[PDB]
């Protein structure tokens, strides 16, 4: 009698966090589509948790789930590893990294990043704030947009304000904090601009520059980044870089799909949205 390995009919989707509609919005239309080809979809989340990342890749490896999509790595040579020994069963999409044995999707945040950051520098500004839920330095995987923006100061000789620069921020809260600090200098020390890499995070940055009575755009201009749903309904309707999350999720599910024998063989773009806050 010949046994052959039987689908679980179980997907696995990580993402960095849920409470981020981005994250949120991507979660959806990934796992809708899934559960449209009849699958059930396991979330995790490693904000909070880098070792969320091995128990996810270890219900792959014990056979409870027939394949995963990542929105966010960790550890790139353990998921490697274990693409490696499930072939078209990984799926990588917008975790700035390639990741040799899955399937990846990269996204054109260094150059989205230029773009915004060249927007800013033709809009007058020229003392920029930056703010990154990753920190500032590191060889480490994820860091396309810092790099960006330090290429960017470098090729219009603008010298970077250490003072400036804000690691580690992620939330509306934290914004909130970055915010105060910002509001609380001396015209002259302030940024003209601020990049802020979160559309939760500029609600939160600009929420306090308010309270300070500092004008937005007019005393500090304020970059979003997503295009989350909140976006055109904040306070200061946020320019901002827009993610193409269903074109995004579509393409990462159907790459999934295919290299699960369930779908046939058959360019994802960053915009900038521009609205009011800068
Ligand atoms: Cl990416
Ligand atoms: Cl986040
Ligand atoms: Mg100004």
């Amino acid at each position: 009698s010949m046994l052959r390995a039987q689908a679980t009919g179980n997907i696995g989707v990580l993402v960095s966090r849920v409470t981020n509609p981005f994250f949120a919005g991507l979660f959806d239309a990934i796992e809708r589509e899934l559960h449209a080809h009849g699958y059930q979809v396991m979330i995790t989340q490693t904000y909070d948790d880098p070792e969320a990342e091995e128990r996810f890749l270890k219900q792959l490896k014990s056979r409870e789930l027939d394949g995963v999509i990542l929105a966010s790595v960790e550890a790139p040579d353990r998921v490697m590893a274990v693409a490696k020994a499930f072939p078209g069963r990984v799926v990588v999409v917008n975790a700035d990294v390639q990741i040799p044995g899955a399937t990846s999707l990269v996204l054109p945040h260094y150059q989205a990043t230029r773009d915004a950051l060249d927007y800013l520098f033709n809009q007058g500004h020229r003392r920029f704030a930056y703010v990154s839920g990753g920190t500032i330095s590191g060889a480490h995987h994820g860091q396309s947009r810092t790099q960006a923006f330090l290429d960017f100061m470098q090729a219009h000789q603008l010298l970077v304000a250490q003072d400036l620069l804000f690691g580690q921020i992620h939330t509306a809260k934290e914004g909130q904090a970055v915010g105060k600090q910002l509001a609380s200098l001396a015209p002259n020390v302030r940024p003209d601009a601020v990049f802020t890499n979160s559309d939760e995070v500029a609600v939160g940055v600009i929420d306090s520059l308010l309270a300070a009575d500092v004008k937005v755009p007019d005393d500090i201009a304020v970059m979003g980044y997503d295009d989350q749903p909140f976006a055109p309904f904040a306070k200061i309707p946020l320019t901002t870089v827009h993610q193409p999350v269903a074109s995004m999720a579509a393409a990462a599910t159907h790459e999934l799909l295919k290299g699960l024998g369930r779908q046939v063989a058959q360019t994802l773009h960053l915009s900038l949205k521009i609205r009011q806050s800068a």
